[PDB]
């Protein structure tokens, strides 16, 4: 994952909202976590990748290895069970919970990392440029 590694600041963010409306996120989370400008930083040691995200809503921090199944609280607090691949180079984050299911996928895109959330058939883009 090097081309992921280092430290990302979001500069755009396009049909967040309604993405956590499919998701289920309730109004005055959906308001605060939609100002949010967040600070992504992806780190690797051996097998295990990091991404901590840092905002003025809530920071947050995942450790995985690729392919293995972990448990994940969620900035807007569900409960879910996490599964991150690498797929053609994608970074690829399927979160499951309560019998739904929305993926996130992660990629370098010229300078840019491009967050791909999709819930559904609603996807937000969100776009991080290196910090
Ligand atoms: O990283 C991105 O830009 C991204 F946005 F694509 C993403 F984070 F990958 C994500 F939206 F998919 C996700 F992980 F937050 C999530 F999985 F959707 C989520 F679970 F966090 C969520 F989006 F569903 C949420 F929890 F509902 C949310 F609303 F809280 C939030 F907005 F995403 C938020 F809280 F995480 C935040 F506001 F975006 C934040 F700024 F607080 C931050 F946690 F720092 C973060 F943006 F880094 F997430």
């Amino acid at each position: 994952c090097d081309a992921f590694v280092g430290t990302w600041k979001l500069v755009s963010s396009e049909n967040f909202d309604d993405y956590m409306k499919e998701v289920g996120v309730g109004f005055a989370t959906r308001k605060v976590a939609g100002m949010a400008k967040p600070n992504m930083i992806i780190s690797v040691n051996g097998d295990v990748i990091t991404i901590k995200s840092e905002s003025t809503f809530k920071n947050t921090e995942i450790s995985f290895i690729l392919g293995q199944e972990f448990d994940e609280v969620t900035a807007d607090d569900r409960k879910v069970k996490s599964t991150i691949t690498l797929d053609g180079g994608v970074l690829v984050h399927v979160q499951k919970w309560d019998g739904k299911s929305t993926t996130i996928k992660r990629k370098r895109e010229d300078d840019k990392l491009v967050v791909e959330c999709v819930m559904k058939g609603v996807t937000s883009t969100r776009v991080y440029e290196r910090a």
